[PDB]
C-alpha cells in the first residue's frame, strides 16, 4: 500500500541523467525485493550511494527509524554520481529523485 | 493554459521506459525536445517518437496528433530488438513525462 | 578464490534474450540471483527462472537440478505474451550467461 | 544506408561459437565474409559455413539458401575433430552473429 | 571523412567522466549532432562554456576563426563543482571531449 | 610454394606488441585468399598500415612489380600502429614483422 | 581494497593511447603487478621513465617519498617518438596511464 | 652454448598461438620470462606454461624439464574455454618462439 508496486512509478530527469537504468532499476527491486513486507515504509527513502571497491553499495536508511540495509550491486561507481538519491510516495506517484529535486 | 514541455518544470521517465531504453537515448528523446522542436514548432500536449534502426542505431521519428510535420533524427544509440517501437512525451499542465503507450 | 554466479565476473545474454526480453527484466534475473540467492542458498552453476503472467505484471519462479527449494519473485514489469516463457542462468566458471533453453547446447 | 554483414555495424559471437573455436578461426569467418563476399555476391541474411578437414588443415566451405553459389576456402588453421562441423553466419539488420546450428531459434 | 562522424568512437577524458554526470556529457556530443554537424564546418577543436543561468546549465558553443557562436540552455542542473569549459578534439579517427588542462 | 601455407608462419616480437591478433592473421589471409595463385609473389611482400576513415587499410605492395591491392579491414586503426610492417619468407621460416627487425 | 588492484580496471589517456604500442602499456601494468604489488606499497601515483638503453626500452620506476626504484629493461625497441615519463594514477576505483601534462 | 631466451635476439609467437591468445597475453609470456625468469632460475631451452582459470582471469603455471621450481603467475587477461591448455616457449640459439604443442 506505500511503494505498491501497481501504482506508477517514475524516475525525475535529474536521476536518468546522471545513474544508468540498471540502476534506476535497482533500486525498485531493492524496494520490492528485500523491503517491502518486511518493514513499515516512510514515503520516503533514503538511497546512499557507496564506492564498494569500484562497485556500487546502496546504503538504505529511511527517518524515526533505526532500520537500514546495505546492498552491494554489480555497476560500476562514478564520482559523478549523486551522492545520495530518494524513493518518495505522494500517495499515486512514486518516483526516484535527487534530493536537490524534493522542493 | 500552458506552456507545452517547459523545462522549469519537473521531468520524468517512467519505469516502462527506464527498464527498456538506456538513460542516454531518454535522456536525448528530452534533448531533442529542448534542441530541435522548442521555439521551432507550436506542440500538442502528447508527442509520439518511433524509434526506428537506421542501421544499427536508432533514428526517432517524431510526429504529433494535430500537425503535419514529421522529423527525424539520427541518434548515436546502438538500435535493439527489444526496444519499444514507440514512445510518447505527454505533459499534462504539472508534470511531464517520457512513458509507453501501453502506460497511459 | 571463486564464487557462483560471481558479480566480479563478465555476465553475458544471448542473442534470443537479448533480442527478446527488454533490459529491465535482464537486470532483473540477475538482481534476484544477487538480492535474493547468492549469500542465501547454494548455487547450481544452472538456473532455472520461468516468467509467469501475474494479474499483467510479471513473476519469475525459480528452481535449479537437485535442490528442494523453488521462488515466486513478483516484479513490478509489465507481462508480455511475447516474452520467452522459461529462460536460463549459467555459469561455466568463467563466464555467466542467460540464455534460452532452445540455446543450451546438448 | 545499409549493408550485409556490414563491418561497420557490430559483431558478435554466440556463446557456443566463442568456447569451442579459437579466436583466430572465428575471425576468418568475418575475413571470407569481407574479403571474398562482401562485393563479390549478393548475400543471403543467413550464411552456412562447413568447417571441413583437409589434410590437418580447415577447410571452409560455403553456401547459402537460394544460390548457387559455393565456395571451397581453404585456411591456413590447424584442424581439430573437436571444432564444430558447421556454423553461421546471421545477421538480424542491426546486429550479426555467428553461431551453432544448434543455437538457432525457429 | 566527415569531422566528427558519429559513426566513429566517442570517449570522455578522466577529468571530464570525473565530474560531469553523462546526461551533460550526452548533451555536448547532442549538441553536435543536432545543432552543429551539417550547418557549420567544424574545427578540430570545439569550445563549449558551461555557464550558470539561474540554476540550469547552459552552453557556450565557440571555435577559433569562426566568429559563429551558439547559446543552448539545457533542462539540467547547475553545479559550481562543474569544470566551467570544456573541448572536444577530433584527431581524425578518435573524438574526445576533455578539459582543457588536460590538452597536450 | 612460396609463402606455402603448409610451412611455419610467425610473427616477430615487434608486430604482436603492437597489433592486435586478429590483425596480424588479416595478412596471412590476405596472402592466402587474395594473393596466392593469383600473383607470382617476392621472398618480401609490403603491407603498409593506412587510415580509412577510423578503420584499417592495408595496402599490399611488393618489389619490381607494380602490382598493388588495398583491402579494407574492420579494425580500428591507432596512430600508434607501426606505419608499416613485411611478409619474409627465407625459404624455410615466413614471417610477419616490423621493418626495423629486417637487419 | 588494494592499490592497483587488477580487478580493477585500467585505461590509458589519450597521449598516452597514441604514442605508445600496446605491448609497452600492457608492460607497464604488469611490472605493477610482478614486480611491485605485493612487494612495497604504492601510492596513488607512480613515476615510470622511458629511457633508451642502447636501442631498447629501460623503465625506471619511482614515487615520491619512498627511496626505493627499480629499473627494468624491456625486450621492446626504443623510439624518440616515444614521451619520456608516464604516470600511473589510482583515483580508487580507476586506475589511469597518463603522460605529466594529462594531469591535473 | 647459449644464453637462453636472451632478450638481445629475436623472438617470434607461431601463427598457431597467434590465433588463439591475444597479443596482450603473449606479450605476457615474454615479459614473464624477463621479469620473473631471467636472472632468477637457471632456464631449459623449452619452457612450459599452462594457462589456467583463476577465477576468470588466466593464472600462468609454469614449470620447465629437468627442474622442480614451478611459478604461477596472476595475470590481468580474461580466460577462455578456447585457449590451448598449455604452450611451450622454445630457444633453440638462434631463435626464440612462442608455440604450441602440437606445433612441436
Amino acid at each position: 500500500e506505500r511503494f505498491d508496486s501497481d501504482r506508477s512509478r517514475y524516475a525525475s530527469l535529474g536521476v536518468v541523467s546522471s545513474l544508468p537504468s540498471g540502476l534506476i532499476d535497482s533500486i525498485w527491486l531493492i524496494i520490492d525485493l528485500n523491503l517491502k513486507g518486511v518493514i513499515p515504509l516512510n514515503d520516503l527513502l533514503h538511497f546512499d550511494l557507496l564506492n564498494n571497491n569500484g562497485k556500487v553499495t546502496v546504503h538504505f536508511s529511511q527517518e524515526n527509524s533505526s532500520v537500514e540495509m546495505a546492498i552491494d550491486l554489480p555497476f560500476s561507481y562514478s564520482t559523478a554520481y549523486p551522492s545520495r538519491i530518494f524513493a518518495f510516495d505522494d500517495g499515486h506517484r512514486e518516483t526516484i529523485l535527487l534530493p536537490a529535486e524534493m522542493l
